[PDB]
DNA sequence: AGCCGAGC
DNA sequence: TGCAGCTCGGCT
DNA sequence: AGCCGAGC
DNA sequence: TGCAGCTCGGCT
């Protein structure tokens, strides 16, 4: 037997024949994989290895249904590769007659993501054909051109083989896969979390699927949800934080093509992952249509998709353009980086663990994440109502409860109980033989609407005669023709109802990373916001704190600064010709200070570069006043300071926000 | 019907088919401005398709080829056109679902010539149709705009005569090559005038004439290399980019192309530059003699003449060291830089140290002409400067390949022999351990072993077995025969009948000169001579520059010596003086004003700042002595510079050169 | 017939 | 240049 | 039967 | 992420 229909396959020389049990399949992640395993073997193990390429995640066959399982192309190509039989049992040597493959081996990534594929493949045979387990099927090839060559020639050492004990490896097999086990996954995942945290207050040629389950995979299982469930601090994930710290850094005073700003944050924040996936995150950072973000922090310079296909149809990233929205930074003030503790990946500084931004960020944009046992979803709430209930509870008030609320959504969206929404469109009686449709409920696009709604009642008993369109590419407008008869009885039953103009929004997986890197379910947004709060004050306090220290140490440098410049233009002090060891020696003598804001930022020989640095227009007329003037400045700045309360700075940074908040969003209404 | 990309007008093929409009767009981008142009009342009269691009030239081309053109059979079944039917009568024209095509392109050259290639299907198989104005075209939310004033958009072609019939064919027959470029040497000859004095229906005359012409020069332009520094505009504009850039450390090629297209203003698509990128850094066997950059990563290799290579998102690049060696910094101060919408931008040309255009073998195809040059031997070509700096005339350069181990044979004018290696081992085995330049290993395997060894349908087998032993840079296959067929093939010539030996001939050797004037070179002498006179002109401009710019680098650090030695002499004093009191002093010292600006300024109130910027360490006794010595230096740097003549400046850059090409070429022997 | 490469 | 598979949980 | 989005 | 059509001239 030969397989003719498969172009990406690499085929044994011996696969099929007699030799056909001695023969392996690798299964390798990814074309480029393919190459290197293929280079690898070179001529001389084409006669007994296979390649084939995996596209990423293999379909996870357990409860997948019967028509996804029959027309996943990727499984059905496996199948005839290595001639499996779905209902076949290989328990004899004999029924083994039937395979043109003995063993398969998995070559990845050695990292996470290449573990969660090991695992789908261990998957694919452990439900369809747990009895080839029983006879070593699984095996991998790990890894750390030539030294392609090389990885293979040495190839026992990298060769691992999957071993099945016992029943232990069926529950772990199924715990990591099977879709009515997702509380076993939340309670392994809560050990494994609390296990880890303790040893952080301190300090085999054969492998088992039970111990693969329980330590290679759990580990991506684990990062899993640290790359998608959201931050209660600033709202973010990992990836959508290095993006916004590399915008901060760049600084860019004009639009960077999406593609390209990818890949710098991939080079300045140490972004391990494919740059495709972080051009996706930009693109969705940017939008601004309805049900999108209530503030976008990048700008969307160019087609980032719109409410008619649900952003669906974005532009590609080598096409458009983005920059931070001037609210950016009123949100994530530059100040507060002082307190923030970034991180570092191989000595490398790249993005704080969390920002702090002076209103929660994961209300406004909407905080939606999908991770391994746990999911998290929280609805957009109205970015001025919050800065309010913030305003109230630093006036000790309580504040309002709050609903959820989406930028420019016409419609309504009504309290059914804690955490549930009706939340619905906008649909009027014209005349009779008429209504018109202005609004559709949030998340609903036009185009589907359209589709899904609309023709189904024109057309297969069809409801209505007719209906037109006039949108516009951030507006909804259909009117719908029928007969008195049907309207009156669409009119008798809820119109809302009859049109589909009516969605529930339940939210009870509010799941968030808190500000100590745990994973915490809230009930109730009053909850984040309380908890928020308390960070928020406590970062004021610091940010006083440190502004104090800073200003004052600056203070102290302009102090020193002017008194050498007076003495200076007085003849009191004279430096010409003098040595540099005679001219430090008789400033300590004198009792300048060595730079005050170096020894301050270090305190977090005398070193008077600050003074001589300086030039010598320093000495001129015009410059003696000027630098008189800025000493006194500095010290008035630091004097407000310290009169201040942390509740006073927040306050301030609010009604920043407010007032270009204010601009912004009349801007985009008159544009 | 059946057709995904096409948006079939309402009416197409009904009774309203010869009012129905097919608008052809330039690419699927394109198709949805268009789409939601036409609004929904445009869908009833209105269809749109999306070509992929460039169309085939259908004049000439087989007919294998145009029967299994999808885009032109998806036209042809979309408009409803028969091959060989004449539309003449009014009956004929009822078997068209559409009754005209508009054309909607890129307002720019290569717009024109899709247009172009457009018509010139039309023309060539139903000229019927073109006297009864079947074509026209669509001249460019937005989009919503342009087709509310449809008309005023609206482009109708008009066939006036057999005018018409011979400008559609000299623009697209492969018989009229020779007429094109004596249309095109028109046009660059009539266009070089007016560069020294100054400065609806459209006939198929008027548009290749007028429009087309347009982009046939501009593909010259951008196809066509420079003599002087053996570039096109795209490579330039990268290179030009990279020494702006300076970069320490590799950058993705992506990254690096994205960076191009900002600082340089590429008008392109950055897929393109991506290529170029690639193809610059190359250094397999049969491309660059000399790579200006780096390739970090697998660039492609002999195997697959480079068409291996990775994606441009996953490599890497940086300039080689060789590249400021070949184009000297302090030579930019020489050049033209262009400017594209007020920025400036790369160079009409970069003047190397030696002609790299007969370096790495400068290749391009245009309209009207094409260029080929081989490679030659950088040493050699040293050689052949210095010898011309001595007054002695070059000897001949035959074409030499890098690490090439054949022959090349000169066999009559621009004609060469390039020989592979093939020798006899034993009576039953031959070794082939070269192929001929441009000889990929994988398809000499392909089409010459393979054959071989298994003979076709129509050529018998020759050998009886074959080995590979290559390297990533070697070839090396050993090749079992009987004794009998050996004698044979010796009989024969063992290089002929393994296809060892192929012709290279060039006597399309056109470049545009130092004026941009294109010219056709018959020996590569010509060109070396021509680059010689040149280069050595810039030579001397470059000392002109260097006395200029040191001499105001002297007078700069006098004035800065003079006035710190008065400062510490108290013969003059800054103290307390205001800004006029002081400068008016400074002039009336004789001080003067910044002499480096003002020589820069000569290049096409008094500046005291060089001085008085200076900081307050400049007064102590170590800076004074160190900028007393600087001083003096400078002084005796211009006396060296001076005592240099042009000559002696390029011996030191061509010795600085071979030095670290030496030193380049030796590292990568070892690695 | 199909490569070469800067473009769509 | 544009096109397409999948995972994971909650929700519908 | 399928969205949501950070990933392969 | 990887895959594929075409132009244009000189030559194999
Ligand atoms: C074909 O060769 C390989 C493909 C893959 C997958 C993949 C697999 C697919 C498939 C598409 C994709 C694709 O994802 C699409 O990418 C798009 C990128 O732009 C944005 C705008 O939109 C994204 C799509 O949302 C995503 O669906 C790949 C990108 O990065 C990957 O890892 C993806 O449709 C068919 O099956 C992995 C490999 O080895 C690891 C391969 O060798
Ligand atoms: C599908 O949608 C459109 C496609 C196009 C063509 C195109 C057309 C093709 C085809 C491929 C291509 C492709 O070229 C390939 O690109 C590759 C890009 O990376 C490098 C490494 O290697 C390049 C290939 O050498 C080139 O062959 C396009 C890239 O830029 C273009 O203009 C190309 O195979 C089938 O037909 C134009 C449009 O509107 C103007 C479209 O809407
Ligand atoms: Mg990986
Ligand atoms: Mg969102
Ligand atoms: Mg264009
Ligand atoms: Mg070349
Ligand atoms: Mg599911
Ligand atoms: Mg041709």
């Amino acid at each position: 037997s030969k397989i003719k229909g498969i172009p990406k396959l690499d085929d044994a020389n011996d696969a099929g024949g007699k030799h056909s049990l001695e023969c392996t399949l690798i299964l390798t992640e990814g074309d480029s994989a393919k190459s290197l395993a293929v280079s690898g073997l070179g001529v001389i193990g084409r006669d007994r290895y296979g390649v084939f390429p995996l596209r990423g995640k293999i379909l996870n066959v357990r409860e997948a249904s019967h028509k996804q399982i029959m027309e996943n192309a990727e499984i059905n190509n496996i199948i005839k590769i290595v001639g499996l039989q779905y209902k076949k049992s290989y328990d004899d040597a004999e029924s083994l007659k039937t395979l043109r493959y003995g063993k398969i081996m998995i070559m990845t990534d050695q990292d996470q993501d290449g573990s969660h594929i090991k695992g789908l493949l261990i998957n694919f045979i452990h439900h369809n054909w747990p009895s080839l387990l029983k006879h070593g099927f699984l095996e991998e090839f790990i890894t750390p051109a030539k030294e392609a060559k090389e990885y293979f020639a040495d190839m026992e050492r990298h060769r691992i083989l999957f071993r099945y004990a016992g029943p232990e490896d069926d529950a772990a097999i199924t715990l990591a896969f099977s879709k009515k086990k997702i509380d076993d996954r939340k309670e392994w995942l809560t050990n494994f979390m609390e296990d880890r945290r303790q040893r952080r207050l301190h300090g085999t040629k054969h492998l088992t699927y039970n111990d693969f389950i329980n330590k290679e995979l759990i580990l991506f299982s684990n990062s899993d949800n640290e790359r998608s469930i959201p931050s209660l601090v600033d709202g973010f994930k990992p990836g959508q934080r290095k993006v916004l710290f590399t915008c901060f850094k760049r600084n860019d005073k004009r639009e960077v093509k999406v593609a390209q700003l990818a890949g710098s944050v991939a080079e300045m924040s140490a972004y391990h992952h494919g740059e495709q996936a972080l051009m996706m995150t930009i693109v969705n950072l940017a939008q601004n249509f309805v049900g999108s973000n209530n503030i976008n922090l990048l700008q969307p310079i160019g087609q980032f998709g719109t409410r008619l296909h649900g952003g669906k149809d974005a532009a590609s990233p080598r096409y458009i353009f983005t920059m931070l929205s001037t609210l950016a930074r009123l949100l994530f003030p530059a100040v507060d980086d002082n307190l923030l503790k970034f991180l570092y990946d191989d000595n490398q500084r790249v993005e704080p663990e969390w920002y702090i931004p002076i209103i929660p960020m994961v209300l406004i944009n909407g905080a939606e994440g999908i991770g391994t046992g746990w999911a998290c979803k929280l609805p957009n709430y109205d970015a001025r109502e919050i800065v309010n209930n913030v305003r109230r509870m630093l006036d000790g008030l309580d504040p309002h409860p709050m609903l959820p609320n989406y930028k420019n959504f016409k419609g309504t969206i009504q309290e059914l109980g804690q955490n549930q929404y009706a939340v619905s469109g906008e649909i009027f009686v014209v005349d009779r033989n008429t209504v018109e449709i202005t609004e559709l409920p949030v998340r609903t696009w036009t185009q589907v609407y359209k589709e899904q709604v609309l023709e189904p009642m024109l057309n297969g008993p069809a409801l209505i005669s007719d209906y037109k369109e006039y949108h516009t590419d951030t507006t909804v407008k259909f009117v719908v023709k029928m007969t008195e008869e049907k309207l009156a009885q669409a009119e008798a039953a809820g119109l809302h109802k009859v049109f589909k103009l009516q969605t529930t929004l339940t939210c009870n997986s509010m799941v968030l990373f808190d500000h100590m890197g745990c994973l915490k379910k809230y009930e109730t947004v009053q909850d984040i916001l309380k908890e928020f709060f308390d960070l928020r004050l406590s970062y004021y306090g610091l940010r006083k704190e440190w502004l104090v220290g800073m200003l004052g140490a600056e203070s102290t440098k302009l102090n020193n600064q002017a008194r050498f410049i007076l003495e200076k233009i007085q003849g009191k002090i004279t430096i010409e010709n003098r040595s540099k060891k005679d001219l430090i020696q008789m400033l300590v003598q004198r009792g300048y200070e060595s730079d005050p804001v170096k020894a301050w930022k270090e305190a977090q020989g005398p070193d008077f570069n600050y003074i001589l640095n300086m030039s010598l227009w320093s000495l001129t007329k015009e410059k003696v006043e000027e630098l008189i003037k800025q000493r006194d400045a500095k010290g008035r700045e630091v004097n407000d300071l310290k009169r201040k309360s942390p509740s006073d700075l927040w306050k301030e940074d609010l009604a920043a926000f407010v007032e270009e908040l204010d601009k912004v969003e009349s801007q985009e209404r008159e544009d």
